[PDB]
RNA sequence: GAGGCCACGCGCGCGUCCCCCGAAGAGGGGGACGGCGGAGCGAGCGCACGGGGUCGGCGGCGACGUCGGCU
């Protein structure tokens, strides 16, 4: 009866910053997307 | 408005901030930042204070007198 009424109360439910930003970059899963946008930079030019 | 620095450099759209007119301080027109958004790839020569020396540098001397042998 202490376990059940546990489990009844339990599930009762209702800038920049530079140094930062390269931090988050040079995360192995975090800045993958990141990485992959200033290497297609590096690589295409398009006018406008 | 007659210099210095930057390990700052593609677009499109999204966001945040700043600017304009603002004809409801609506609605559009512009700048800056972004760590945001489903879609593949740079190569080709070199130089090196770069994961322990190499020269694609050279000279002299050599048989009955001398050459080497730290034992």
């Amino acid at each position: 009866k202490a376990m059940s009424a546990r489990a009844e109360a339990i599930k009762a439910l209702v800038v920049s910053r530079k140094l930062d930003r390269l931090a988050y970059i040079a995360h192995p899963k975090l800045g993958k997307r990141a990485r992959a946008r200033i290497a297609k930079g590096l690589r295409l030019c398009r006018p406008k």
